[PDB]
């Protein structure tokens, strides 16, 4: 649902001034994640997914391979308003994705295909919220 | 708490590198100490049944019959930032994964099925560390 995807992608936000400081990220990522669920906006600075890869760290949303941690997700998910199926499906939708993009050794770029088609997906089960806010504000 | 967890895991572990060097062992349990909490990982040598009786019998966590020993077993979660609820969760699952396993006479694949039968029950709580996963250092 769009109401729970809008929780969730200001929760999973809240950290973002405390990565860009700790990582010295530029201010580049700012219309990305402004523009976060634009349907046909290409998020594509590198430096986006460096910052997405920090605020799951924080979260503990990540496992040692770099690949998401399924119960801590999952636990994310439902303390944000997901139901089990709906926090199941967003899980795969990450999983499918990790799966289904690239190989890559750099992280931060390999990260942002995860994130680019988590959110292509989200937009085709028509989840994507309309943001009165934006992400990491 | 994963963040318990952690402490106890690299504090159960401390020893290991002293039990390798007193016992038997093969590097080939260094995956499984390393890997330990992993979602996807099974442990699986022999010696890793071996290493964790060592360590459970240096801390004076190993009853007469071989079985935990509760209250030295609750000194040592509770040492390590577990309170009484949890270490007393933790109790139990042990108690209940040393029934649930199919008794053996070799003692390291005895140790080895209480040790799977525990992990998965941590996962199952949700308490298992997402991206500390090794047991010792
Ligand atoms: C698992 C639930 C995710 C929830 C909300 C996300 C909001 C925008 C961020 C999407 C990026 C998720 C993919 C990250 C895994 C690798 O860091
Ligand atoms: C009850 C406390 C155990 C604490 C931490 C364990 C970390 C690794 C898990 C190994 C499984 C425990 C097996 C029982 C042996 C007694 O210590």
């Amino acid at each position: 649902s769009q109401e729970v995807m809008k929780n969730l992608s200001l929760n999973f936000g809240k950290a973002l001034d405390e990565c860009k400081k700790e990582m010295t990220l530029t201010d580049a990522i700012n219309e990305d994640f402004y523009n976060f669920w634009k349907e046909g906006y290409e998020i594509k600075n590198r430096e986006t997914g460096c910052a997405i890869m920090c605020l799951s760290t924080k979260l503990n949303m990540l496992d040692p391979e770099g690949n998401l941690h399924h119960g801590n997700a999952m636990e994310f998910a439902k303390k944000h308003g997901a139901d089990e199926t709906m926090a199941q499906q967003l899980i795969d939708i990450v999983h499918g994705c990790e799966k289904s993009t690239p190989a890559n050794d750099d992280k931060c770029i390999w990260t942002l295909g995860v994130a680019t088609c988590f959110k292509a997906e989200i937009h085709k089960l028509n989840w994507a919220p309309s943001m009165d806010v934006a992400v990491g504000e």
